[PDB]
């Protein structure tokens, strides 16, 4: 027997697309650096995104094994400072054991809007969750307030990319927010050249050390408005 509307993959590079632009991906980019598997299912992509991403990660204890993800199509860069509002909602949940991961959105940003969309000149990670002794990378700046919640931000540098990490004190399974708070916030307080960058990608998933897991994403919306 078999079904249609099958979208699950174990492969290393699997993407599925579909709904309000919305791409799921596997993105095993640091199976190398261990043994095991990482899967992708897909259960609905409509105004909202629906998925999981179930592994089991040994090896390279110190090493990312993966970053599967759901993010939207960015057909047409725009700078930070022009769009109005980058709203984002999400409900997930983890199960396993021994995890060794997080739960993250990632984006980035650069002077040059056709720049590879997998790097930038900065990284904005908004942390929802941390098991382990996995953290963002960088040096702690202390506790900020976006939107009236608490934040731990983490600033530092990969060669010449600037990571600003905001983590959550606490596990958040459910959210709603607006990037662009982050942004403004940078912006405002860090010298972050809003006026100038290019939102190249947007982003939300897990990053497996090592442990054995299933990250639910029970719903996931994100979009990037005038």
């Amino acid at each position: 027997e078999a079904e249609a509307e099958f979208q699950t993959s174990c492969e290393q590079y699997a993407v599925f697309s579909g709904g309000n632009g919305y791409s799921v991906s596997n993105n095993l980019w640091g199976q190398s650096a261990g043994s095991g598997f990482g899967c992708i299912t897909v259960n609905s992509l409509n105004s909202a995104a629906s998925w999981h991403a179930d592994w089991q990660w040994s090896g390279g204890q110190n090493n990312v094994k993966s970053y599967p993800n759901v993010q939207i199509a960015i057909p047409q860069k725009r700078i930070v400072n022009s769009i109005g509002s980058m709203p984002t909602t999400a409900s997930w949940s983890y199960t396993g054991s021994n995890l060794r991961a997080d739960v993250a959105y990632d984006l980035f940003t650069a002077s040059n809007p056709n720049h590879v969309t997998y790097s930038g000149d900065y990284e904005l990670m908004i942390w929802l969750a941390r098991y382990g002794d996995i953290g963002p990378i960088g040096s702690a700046q202390g506790t900020v307030t976006i939107n009236g919640q608490s934040w731990t931000l983490y600033y530092g540098f990969n060669g010449a990319m600037q990571v600003y990490s905001f983590v959550a004190p606490s596990t958040v399974t459910n959210w709603s927010g607006d990037v662009k708070n982050f942004f403004n916030y940078l912006r405002d307080n860090k010298g972050y050249p809003a006026s100038s960058q290019y939102v190249l990608s947007y982003q939300f998933g897990t990053e497996p050390f090592t442990g054995s897991g299933t990250l639910n994403v029970n719903s996931w919306t994100a979009s990037i408005n005038v």
